[PDB]
């Protein structure tokens, strides 16, 4: 069985509940909801569905929000027409959203493009296809000299590598898909764009607001900033979506797969889930087979130890989301099986019950918990065993799906210890993941608030 | 504090409770009854006297009883005179017990000396003194050649090197010296002269016999076939004790220090205790200090693992009983201070606990047994912390005061896991071996029947 | 400074002295002579502008001949006109070179596309783009079920995984460019399609025929069955190339990072090169950067652990060929900059002498080699020293050009052992390597033919 | 083969060359003179005889003339009367070498009697027989009560445990000793009673002073001032005695084994050769047979990791000597076969020689030494393997006699590093230690001055 848990964004073509199920089925494990794009109505009949399948069916998943975050955009063009960019000019850039530009000057929606820049700055646009350096700034005018030679259409992505932005936290819209999300009880929020704590805490401030507060924040690491103050970022939030494209247009390149790399590695030592996100098999958007290159990628992901691997467009209006989710799983399957535990208060418990595990051959860990702490504690050293983990907890229980090997048990009550270790064992059995005869490791908290985890023991099924 | 145990031998001189308190006080933890001299009602009311300052001071103690064991034995002499025997000189050993030696043969007790003896063979006699070479065994008669000069006092003891005897596990005062011991409820036998695991059994059965069942059987080992058997006497014996003296007659010199090896080794592996015994202080029966070599041997067999060091004549009947209980525990305490963990189902259970005892630096593991068992699985590896102790069971209570380290506490209930946590969290604290912040490792069996370790879990007091 | 070498490919646009010696400044160590093209004259030229550019500079590279190698392809159809196959149908395959195919059936180069055929065999075109069913062979006809939709273009391979092929080894074309091979003395040899050791023995004996005897053989598993049988294509040759492109057409994508995997831990265990090839930054054939996928995988290539990196028409034919070299330079500096030795009578002397080189921080290690045996065995514990190798055979010397962080440099003569410690201490000054005051470790074969390394020596500049 | 060395003191009945060859045989490698007895004529001829057996039979022994040493001793009596001292009695101490005692006071030979005691202190006589409080100080006169009954002999040994002695580092006779012993050409010097290091460079400089700068110096630490700078002792020493028995009455008797566990493992890790001495087999003075306590004691010795074990009386005046000497090695192969490496730029140099050793199993390692330094610095690490030592020094060849496990081996050249592997091979084999087909790790010294170990060589004989 897979461990390596996949996150598929759900969208128009992938909506039914009949796809939901086939999807739960090829290895879905959680939902996630783009809202970059589509309305309330739409999003809110797709959580239903989900919601639907899962009560049909007795699978599981969760349901990420994605938060769409703020952004700097060129706009609009003569007679909407592309124009070309050529190396060596000037080109100049408007706050003016009232500009309507042409080859040599373009509006700007961000009024602050000026004050942020600086001259020598670098200003990227549509995804990195042009680059200009900035020559100079003066009232409502960034000018530049193009570096290369290339067709600026309308509405394009900006870059600012290096720059720190001083867009809020929060884009405006985004303020309204939060207070939804917590409508409709959302498991996580995926929020774009972090560059600081500060901005951590903004999202935590609203959710809060609106009885969100049960909800696992994943700050997006998107570019230098954010690399930047990784530690502290990480240290506010539930758990990280490593972007490897968006980083990959803010820095340096042969520094990516080191960034993703050491924040992998930091959100496993802190016990957060951690994603890896952009360009997985998005050659399948268009094909039904991913492409070798794409294919050792994700193994990588899953070498360098995330909990969970990510589909975006492959699974939202490709031609072949069934496809990509079903290769995304033997990939996921086939590299998971070739890995190992890593042994190297809650830790010295939690690693000494993996390492047990592992002695007596335990084919499974059965862990009782309220937030989920100790779930993540024994995933931290890859067991070889899977996870399961009671709970009575609902939220996390749906949130739990995310986590590396573990599968989630809502429970109606732990009376006690030994209560856990009876139940721990009738649902051993009941799962079918263990038979009579096998050696099980079950970890729980004994005397100790949530959040402690100090007591481990050794059954026979 | 000790850790290792002191077995104390109680003489006329040191029976008064006022003696058995002041021993206590200086380290005794048990009291040996030799049972090779007194009668029961002497020993009655040494027990009873020990079990008086016992209630009287809350102090525990153990008893173990010393069985004496079958013999051989050279008899009379005429007139009772002492006969001087010559090297080269020809002896002769004769079953008859009615002749009345003289310098030229003597009578042996040991209807079986010329069929268990072989010519080549080496007899020695009255504990090494003189030995000789048996050059031809017809009739009653076994003829040797005296290797060495020396004088053959009346009535004395044989040794037959290397030599298999069929003398009986147990001599007729022996069986009834254990009814004693069932009708006063010692806790422990220390069977003589054991060499085969048949020997074990059968001092078993005797016991079990008179209701004994309960009590611990602890295998002298005192000869080459012993040791030869070690492995089978040790897996039917409840421990061991290594008679260093006897040894040292029976088998090569230089093999004596390494059998105290190896034998201590494998109790502590089998989870048996051990006693190290004869050759301790004798001097101090004279003196009131014990002599360097002495000193080292001790701390010695102390650093070769053992859970006890035993008293002989030092303390039944020398001069200064209360000065070897005294120097045997600086000597203790000094060795024991600078010993360390040993980590190298309930095996894995206990060696975790002890390792994360030490990591978080717990100065007390808290356990609960019915048999003992759990207690001495968490000694196996000498851990740092004192081991708490508690059962429901008194003889275990009791046998538990002769385990290296540990503090036994008998407690009135253990409902349950929870239960214990709590139970052994008040008793932690109150026992002043750790305070308000320390962590204590509690180790027990949950819903395993006895003899089965499968729980560990941290808890601060 | 980095260590991965660097291969490149060289054509038309940098075969100059002039962008030779660019390149060697940005990172080349060899370069590949892509036997697909070119003919005779230019290549010569190629290899003496190299040589004459090292001449010039004192700079060292090595000279890599890739074979051509044995192929099957369809040939033409109907008007140069594409035709789509859809699954069920059937398709067919004729041995007659004559034919001009359409929809129903083409032809193949390979006359024996019949034998080694076999009903049920899978027939796979045009790099795997549509795969057929064999149904029926008859006559110059094999017949097949199309397994999947697809177009058939003209002139594309065939690829017959699991199937053996009769095509000889060396194409009788081939053998020609081994001979040239040989004349001009090149250092290293990469054959193309290996599919068993038999196919290496087969090189070895055409250069062995002609003065080629101590040329290096690379053998480059591009297939299933070389994949299959990796061992002893290992055994047999000096290195490896690892072609995932080639890979990912017969075998199952999710397998061809693994493949990369295992192939590169057996070579550094068996002291044999291996390089990383196709696929690496082919973007850049046409753009002046890669993209974050692409360098993710030299990387993860680097972290597998290869001895090289290549470039193919990233530097042969592309617009920035430079450029493509100088990034996978920073990326290999970069990548190489963050790994650690592997320690975990050859063997035992080497990888002493790494790890007693980290303990005593030596910044480097200086070998003795005639072979160059001894420097791979250094290396294969991936050292933070760089290795300066000393060697009178300037084959040697060039082809140790190739392994990771070995710097050669041949010398006139090596009197003894205590000659070479002291040259060997010379040269690492003369090599602004280390400096006066560095622990330098010095290893050689005293005492011992060629092919045996066992001693080691500290000493201080 | 044992590796512990056998240090047997020779006397009048063991000075024959016939006695000397048969303990070389039984295990005797070095001849100890005390000059605590015998004149100049008598040990000139002692080691005459020894220097003949080895001319005569090839052997190689070393001598060690141990120092007689300052001492505080009482002196004469009323008529050369024994008097009885009772507990509690008043007695007096008096520093007038004029008096002559009766029972209720004596003279002492020492001068600083009352400066160097205090009231309080305590004074032992005769060995530790009679023990004395000091109640107060004056005059010439040192006041106590005894401690316990015993009677006073004349010219009796004194101890001032605790006591700091301003006694110097020799005696007028002493000087006279080592000035015989550098005409003698010793190789070693045991100098008694170091307590501090001046008292080691005063000896180191006489010994200077009279051509002696090459014989070893070993102190000898036998009260606890020594004991308490005792690494400044060592470390200008060339090595160290323990002696047991004046430590017993110097110091708490639970110390006495610490300290001697402790210097032997600070001597292992200096590279400085110790002897474990008094109180070894004493008991054969008068029997054919240790005891069995004795014999655990030495192997524990052996087991603590001394280089040699001393024998005293038992082998100058015993009856026994050459059953001591045997007995003494028995134990010394017995318990030294049961040993392990202890592995855990001369260092790093060895142990990895020794490791690698073990790993190829090589039966012995060569060693090539001016000064003793690497043969020391393998043998820190118990090798397996035993140490073929080749030297040009012959003082060297002797002294190396003396430690544990190494065969020294006097050779005319070693021109160069081949040159000495090969030498190295002729003689491994030419020793029989090792025949073709053996691995064999030799070590030495390239391009380094003496004193540093920088070379380690596999090579197969």
């Amino acid at each position: 069985m897979k461990k390596t848990k996949i996150v598929c964004t759900i969208g128009p073509k992938t909506e039914s509940e009949e796809m939901l199920a086939k999807m739960l089925d090829a290895g879905m494990n959680v939902m996630r909801l783009n809202f970059s794009h589509g309305d309330y109505a739409e999003h809110g009949q797709r959580i239903q569905n989900l919601r639907n399948v899962m009560s049909k069916t007795g699978k599981t998943a969760a349901i990420l929000l994605d938060t769409k975050g703020p952004e700097i955009r060129t706009m609009k063009l003569e007679g909407g027409n592309d124009v070309s960019l050529k190396a060596g000019q000037t080109f100049t850039f408007t706050t003016d959203k009232s500009v309507i530009g042409n080859s040599e000057m373009v509006a700007v929606t961000y009024e602050g493009f000026t004050t942020d820049l600086s001259v020598g700055n670098t200003v990227l646009v549509d995804d990195g296809l042009i680059g200009m350096e900035v020559t100079a700034i003066e009232g409502n005018k960034v000018i530049c000299k193009v570096l290369n030679n290339g067709d600026l259409g309308e509405n394009k992505g900006v870059n600012l590598p290096g720059v720190s932005i001083a867009l809020p936290a929060l884009a405006e819209k985004d303020k309204q898909d939060l207070i939804f999300g917590c409508e409709q009880g959302v498991d996580f929020v995926a929020a774009s764009f972090i560059r600081k704590r500060s901005d951590v805490i903004e999202i935590r401030e609203h959710l809060k607001a609106h009885g969100g507060e049960n909800i696992h924040i994943i700050s997006k690491i998107e570019n230098q900033e954010g690399l930047n103050n990784f530690d502290e970022i990480l240290e506010a939030s539930d758990g990280i979506m490593v972007a490897r494209g968006d980083l990959g247009v803010e820095i340096p390149v042969e520094e990516v797969i080191f960034a993703q790399k050491m924040m992998i590695e930091k959100c496993i030592r802190a016990l957060k889930v951690v994603i890896t996100a952009t360009m997985m098999l998005d050659s399948m958007i268009k094909n039904p087979r991913p492409t070798r290159a794409e294919a050792g990628d994700v193994a990588n992901a899953i070498l360098d130890g995330t909990d969970a691997v990510m589909l975006s467009g492959e699974s939202a209006k490709g031609k072949y989301p069934l496809e990509a989710v079903s290769i995304m799983a033997t990939i996921c399957e086939r590299t998971d099986r070739v890995m190992n535990s890593r042994l190297e208060i809650t830790e010295a418990v939690c690693r000494g019950a993996v390492e047990t595990a592992e002695k007596l051959d335990a084919p499974l860990i059965v862990v009782a918990t309220q937030g989920g702490k100790s779930a993540r504690a024994v995933r931290k050293y890859f067991p070889d065993a899977t996870i399961l983990a009671l709970t009575t907890n609902e939220k996390t229980a749906h949130q739990l799906v995310l986590s590396k090997g573990v599968v989630p048990q809502l429970v109606k009550e732990i009376t006690s210890t030994d209560d856990f270790y009876r139940l721990g064992k009738e649902l051993a059995l009941q799962s079918g993941l263990a038979h009579k005869g096998d050696v099980v490791v079950m970890v729980s908290g004994a005397l100790v608030p949530s959040g402690t985890t100090n007591t481990a023991s050794v059954h026979v099924l």
